């Protein structure tokens, strides 16, 4: 689990969105595994606006924050799971690191702010859904 709170927006994995998130839906994309809902209170996170390929992510299944090198956002094939059949997921960045399903929502950050959240894993890899292209998260 995990979310990003920026301005009056809440960013979560689409597969973990609640009934309140869907009732207060701003934007969602199944192919990215992302959902953004509106909030009443102001958030304190800053979204990175950069092309960084190094950062740190939180892994709940190890209670540890790991430094990683990660690939640029791309279209990657993702095996079937409890929440989606086998498909290509867009805007996905991979790194060599530990990840389990319940780790989804863990933040990846660089020196500029939040880069994305854990969304995939397996075979010693961890995948993150990028949020740096969602420029509208910074305003209105
Ligand atoms: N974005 C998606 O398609 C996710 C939907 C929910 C889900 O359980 N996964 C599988 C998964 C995630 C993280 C870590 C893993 C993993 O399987 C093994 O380790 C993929
Ligand atoms: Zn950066």
């Amino acid at each position: 689990s995990g979310a990003i709170y920026v301005g009056n927006y809440r960013v979560v994995n689409r597969h973990l969105a609640t009934h309140n998130d869907w009732a207060n839906l701003v934007w969602e994309d199944s192919s990215r595994d992302l959902l953004v809902s509106s909030t009443t209170a102001q958030g304190c996170d800053t979204i990175a606006r950069c092309d960084c390929q190094t950062g740190v992510y939180y892994c709940s299944s190890r209670r540890k924050h790991y430094p990683v090198s990660f690939s640029k956002p791309s279209l990657i094939f993702v095996e079937a799971s409890e929440y989606y059949p086998a498909r290509y997921q867009s805007h996905l960045m991979l790194a060599v690191g530990h990840s389990e399903p319940g780790d989804c929502g863990g933040i990846l950050r660089c020196q500029h702010g939040v880069v994305g959240i854990v969304s995939t894993g397996g075979n010693g890899l961890v995948g993150f859904a990028d949020v740096r292209d969602l420029l509208w998260l910074d305003e209105e």
